[PDB]
């Protein structure tokens, strides 16, 4: 990735070990959990898209799930040849060259280029344009490991409500839905789904409670 | 290997113990998957043919393996002075000199001249160009490896679904099939080797339709 | 070892304790494998004759194995005192001097000597010379602990011919052959202490084929 | 300790986790076999004797041990105090003074004290003179853990002669014998203490031989 | 100008007032002599536009001279607008922007833009084709600075050889003249317009002889 | 003035006394031409309000011509503060603070307060602003100190017409006319008002010929 | 010139205002004396050929002097050609190209390639190569200087002995002779051409006396 | 000369237009007064023996004092050959070699030698050891330029004794004397060579009394 | 002198020929006036005992008042000798050693002991110790150039007042008075000398008044 030295100068390190070695043991003890998705963004920091397609590459297991991310990119690639086209043709570009969408991703690009590309005056950050391509793809990957959807999430009778609550938003979480879609969960799914008991306690404390004050209710 | 430090000088460093223990525990765990290769090339960055040399040398069993890659690299070196002939007489050839098949592969080449020759304005990449060959020759190490073909994969009564896609691409990937015939094992491969009851799932949703919407066809 | 900093200018740092520890838990694992080599060659990168007796002294067990070397090196210091005589007497040497068989080898010599000698315009590799010289006596270690000769290795019956390959090849390792010695022994014995069926397929396919286009024939 | 930064202003750094837990850990596996001393050596590099003092008091085990060594830095003290008197009254010796035996142990000097006397012009490697005091002392300690002496090391009716000599030089290491007492015991006491059959196989190669055409004879 | 530091950033600093005192005291001295053009050449080494603008500002008198510089650059910069047009429209341009002929010029571009041209990857010397005009019409400014032509240079009665040679050849250089008219003029101008003695003496040498045995003949 | 040092950080130097020295020495040699300004623009290269004060403050004579210049920045100070009023009442405004026509001009600011508004991410260059506003009142100097106009410029009877020329631009400079504004000079006053002569040899010439090819025709 | 920073980097840094002052105004003060050379030597320290070509190119006289040293390059160019060959036709050379003549006298070499030559590992001294072209060239033009041979320096009836040796030497080397042939100076023909009461003085004196005890006894 | 950086690594610079621009001014203002000496023991600060050849060779008149110079040095040159013979012959010297007398003195040494030298752990100062052969040989220069001896110094009758004393030490300076030579004449000469008036003056003062109360009493 | 770097290391740089040419030139331009002490404490910051020897050795004239500094320093360092006895022989005084009153003075004591002896922890600031001893003989030499005593300064009849005053202590400044001998002087003195039409003025005034309300009273 490209790091920042005492200077400011964008210099370009290689990917350490810890860093390959932290993200293969992330795929490897939890599948697809949503909170890898987390992990990847923070491990690649400022990657480059060969840095990038390496972390993808030395995934072994869950080729159908990276059949998936390469199809994504490719959809990617493909919508970026669109809505950025060609202006002419390059007969006094320059060694500079504006990138496809096959540059983006890594494909036709080689590591000048790439190292290039971030350091302009103006950055084109294609290590930034190929991360939301992968976190786009990452999320559908997710979306198919959930094991339940939202409606099946019931409190058990002998379950108590932290343990419901944990199960409801991991659930919601694995889902990837949006803020207004939670938003509505939290105060008509809730309350509804949980033993009659709890529910009840919880019909009383009024229209909108926060869950600082509702789950001590049924403690 | 050669590292860029804060000033821009490609100075040497020897290869750290870190890396060194990674680049055996993987050898060690698994054996010739095809994920060995992509961590090849990130734990070897900017390695010099010395270096290039101590990670091969340093893997303890698969001997059978690794006279494949000393076979492939003789074939390269004598491919390169080939394509790559001698001029005339070095009678005032300088210090430097123009590098052989055998001093990129590190045989007949010290360490001080695999800097120098990585280190000029027009930079040789003997650490480069020596990598591809061992790439290319760890290709063929992979292949061999692979239990079964493509046309053996079929899938189980009780299987789902996402498990036969798993297996489908992981034998693709240790076969490195190219893009175009990867392309023909999607739309005629994948879907005729299926269970009768997906595979007519399949047909209906028509010509070719991608694997995110596929798979959770047969979810 | 001696390191370059960002300047180049070629200062003394102290062995880590990752290299310590590295060194240490690889004799521990693996006794005397030929791999152990390419391993020493690589922790010991630039180390100085103080620090290359460190490793050597922080073997536990092998004691009869550290005689030989031990053996080894005043093999090799009476011979440095031979081929290198001194000129005349030292009347006016300066601080600076010639190093002697027991100066390269870190007996007579201090560590400021040691680190003088290597940074001298014209450096005297005395961590270099000396490091040759376990080479050496390494190689005589792990000759005497190879289990068998190349002339007991034969096939078995149910055995895979990638199998015989691996063991063929593995006592070739560890009884240090040169290249020519290995070069008769893959056209004139690899063959013939193959399996009666096996062999009959390699003579099969000429005077001399590769072994990419043999292990699979036999496949 | 004291180390070189890219200037070559000897700085003081703290010693790292990585270097108390090496320390301790060493201690903790193997309780003071000969290799510990090499060990302590290259952990503790250049450092001052209040690191010195802090590796020896995170030593939880071997309160006897350390209580000899305790000794026998207050007999090296009191040395150091008569081999070095007191010049005169210090009427106007500055800040810095000339170091008593308690100040190099580092009882009754601070870490200021320290760190100036090895930066001296003219060093005072009071972290070196102290180094020898601890390892004189831990060559006593290490004495005392033999289990067994020399003249009890005599070979086994079914014991192979590789593992004798193995036997034989691990108890001569722990004695501690100098390389003249050395010399005499592969010469007349390694060929007359083992089997009979090697015995003789060994006295007839000659008057002296070395160990790596002896230890063959006797394969 | 942009100069290089000690890690190779290209930063920007400003003109000193001893280049400033230099530029101004050249032309007041000499006003239009042939060597104050190498001397520009000097004192604006990796300048800015904007620097190069200066230099020419900061002369008082020659506003004659002064008219035909910027008329010349007004000539070089509309051929740089015919030879480099624009590709199509800047919709998507970035911060950066190909220059025109009133970029390179230090007319429509600012300080800002100059400093990022120069720092390119492809670097475009906007501060080196700007000098190759103002070169170009610091020709044309000297050429009507001459005070004679190269045919009335003619050797006086009692002037030595050594100063016809001297103001043969400052008048020469006065006029601009290229290799191949020099060398013409060295072989059929240089020996026909001298003293008819000295002429004589030089007819004698041959058909082409080297200035050096020439004016010696003469001397 | 603020430099940019090897990092890249802004940090802030004191004037010179080369620069102080420079600046003072050409006010005392050229009261006010033309090409004072110029030089100011160069030795008040990323000056502070505080070091543009510092210019002005040293000149000694000229105090009606820096009775204008104090006055033209106390109307610029006054258009400040109306095209840039004041948002609301500074409670919360941190230390930073929206400058003023009084704090640009050096007089109601700090010096650490000028080296922070130029050092801010969006920096705010007073430094800049105020030198467009000692600018535009040198500008009202120099207009002045003009001895004629260009009215008043005619050609001498035995005057060349390069002194001419000479004569009509440095007039022209001092007025400081615009492009536009000289374009017409250039094509209807420069030939009218030449001597008969010459001014026929331009009639002859055509509508509008370029000053390289008419000065020589004049020659 | 190339100059070395703290680092080691050869950067390039262009020629100061001071070096180009004071390589004028010797050339001004004193002509063609034979310690401009010597000077030369000194301020051109390190100089690329594009230096080397600004410092001889700004000389205003001596252009009969300069087209000697002109001629003199031009012939060691051609030498250069000569001596040095070409090898084969460059193929594939790289972006590096052995210098012609014409490219160490900086004719057809950019300052890119100059700057590159001397970095090399093993450098190509061109700025050392070329500076032995102009001090060749710069004795050829000091001899044609000499006012008057050593044949013609006498020693005056009034004129002390220390003004004679002071002319006797400066006269010398105006000659640029050898040290064989100054020797033979100091002992055949100091002592005859002196006066006769000085010259009898010095043939008391014996066959040859150092001049130290010689000018002292003519006092 | 060899300069000491931030870090403290020995890099050479060149020597500076203004060091060569003032040891010239010293010689052409005062000749060889003997504060010249001084001078150039400052301007030639730890200077290689091509940066001390250079401050000789570049002295313009006092050709007759610059053969005495070079006859002083050959002296020496001669003598470091006998008191330091050499050991033994080079077979096995390295890239290093021990310094002649013609390589201090920078004729038969490169400068890449010189500064090697003087880098060495060791340092050989052979810019020191060639600056005290000049300084020797500067001290007999200035001794024959002396215009008067000790003895003829004589105060006038109307001189005041500040301007004796000031006359006296002048000459005593130019005599090179030594502190016991000096001692002598302090106290046996300055007293009897004065007027009568101040003579008697001073021998009522004692028997030897200090200058600071002496040249007061005859004020 | 001793200069701080960046780093803050106490880095050894040579006196430049800046400084060497202004301490030459105030002595030349002004012999002894008083204001020359107080720029040669500026000049001389931070200098070595060596350095500040060169000052003074580079002074041509004034050889009766560099007697009196060199009699002053030789009584200072006898001081010196008995103020700081030695404590005892210097068995084991390490490479330092105490200095004595001609190690401070410079004369028996080396540059690498002068550099040593201001960079120890507790700094033995030689160059400081030795500047007050020059200081102190230099206000010896300013007090015998003094052409007048404060008792003969009286105002003439048509002299103004301004000019009295600045006479009246510039002959105080001469004599070198302290503080409370010139706050007598101004209270009895000042206004007693003066014309008596001043004089009486200035007794209306009071008993004592600032000189800023009484040299207006006689404006």
């Amino acid at each position: 990735p490209i790091v920042q030295n005492i200077q400011g100068q964008m210099v370009h390190q290689c990917i350490s070990p810890r860093t390959l070695n932290a993200w293969v043991k992330v795929v490897e003890e939890k599948a697809f959990s949503p909170e890898v998705i987390p992990m990847f963004s923070a491990l690649s920091c400022g990657a480059t898209p060969q840095d990038l397609n390496t972390m993808l590459n030395t995934v072994g297991g869950h080729q159908a799930a990276m059949q998936m991310l390469k199809e994504t990119i490719n959809e990617e690639a493909a919508e970026w040849d669109r809505v950025h086209p060609v202006h002419a043709g390059p007969i006094a570009p320059g060694q500079m060259r504006e990138p496809r969408g096959s540059d983006i991703a890594g494909t036709t690009s080689t590591l000048q280029e790439q190292i290039g590309w971030m350091t302009n005056n103006p950055p084109i950050p294609v290590g930034e344009i190929y991360k939301r391509w992968i976190i786009l793809g990452l999320n559908k990957i997710v979306r198919m490991y959930s094991p339940t959807s939202i409606l099946d999430i019931r409190q058990g009778p002998k379950e108590p409500f932290r343990d419901y609550v944990d199960r409801f938003y991991k659930t919601l979480r694995a889902e990837q839905a949006s803020q207004e879609v939670k938003n509505a969960a939290t105060e008509t799914l809730l309350v509804q789904n949980a033993n009659p008991d709890c529910k009840t306690i919880l019909k009383a404390l009024g229209p909108a409670a926060t869950l600082e004050e509702m789950m001590t209710a049924c403690q």
